[PDB]
């Protein structure tokens, strides 16, 4: 992890795999996020959209095309193209202290 | 966390809560159980069961009873009677970092 | 594989995992049953249930108590008890060769 | 099956096919590819790419043109034209062995 790495909370249902799948990320988790260091398919990152908003899904490739590619079957997948940008590679997860108490 | 406290791999979806609900468990994740930390009504923990098996769920009470919650509906709660012992709280859980490439 | 293993077709949706998750056995895969192999928790096999009828499963075991899993969240999870007994382990699993023409 | 005939894994969703059709190949199988074989307009195959990245498709022809085709709607399909070159067919399918423990 790099001084560049920071931590946010996964929001919502859409990196929550089916159950039975792994990995999942229910909504709650906190993910590590380093941008010095690259994504590459397969992996996991936060990625810029046009709108300029921030989403956490595994980065794929498939017939030479790259797409954000969420965990949740019921979301789609999202092209990634001159639009997008990745911010950072997801190094880590876990859930919160508070969780056990 | 106490230097008897040891990580262990969540192994099944007993502990894979609904979509949306918090917190969840699933396969594939690692948890911290804490040998000498006493496991409290709500709290998550670590169970020896009578063939020398284990368990992870939710402690609770209930009539006087102490029972062992999963939760994953679909799993069957369990009376935590004689013949049953604590063996830890839970008191972390994260992704292996294989996890993440 | 034992001179008693056997190979069966799959039938059904029951043991098709969910888009993302592994392993998947859709309606028309074959798969090699081995009666003389041991299915031990986590294990896929052929079990034999009250009305005598066939069921490919996998067998895990939560709290002391055995269960026949299907891959497939929409299916529901089978106690494995007095009246169910294992017939064998299935130990491959390939498409047949005619799919490839 | 040639002697040039090569074993691969599969990677990724695009040849998952939706519950219930036939065939499906889900992230994890395994796929024999033989480069001495032809391959037909309704056959499985490999294709190379112009980023000599790899695709694992079926191979179809429409207005006079060789396009492939993922088996997963949900991932667009290519054309496979100039930059593009048939690898070999796909001429088995099984799950790895470590799949059955």
């Amino acid at each position: 992890a790099s001084a560049s790495a920071f931590w946010l909370e996964v929001e919502g249902n859409s990196m929550t795999a089916p159950t039975g799948s792994k990995p999942s990320f229910p909504d709650g988790m906190l993910i590590l996020v380093d941008p010095e260091q690259a994504v590459e398919p397969g992996d996991f990152c936060i990625a810029r959209l046009g709108g300029d908003e921030f989403t956490f899904k595994k980065l794929i490739r498939d017939s030479g095309q790259v797409f954000l590619q969420p965990l949740n079957p019921q979301y789609p997948m999202i092209p990634c193209n001159e639009s997008c940008s990745v911010v950072g590679k997801v190094i880590a997860s876990q859930w919160p202290e508070e969780t056990f108490g």
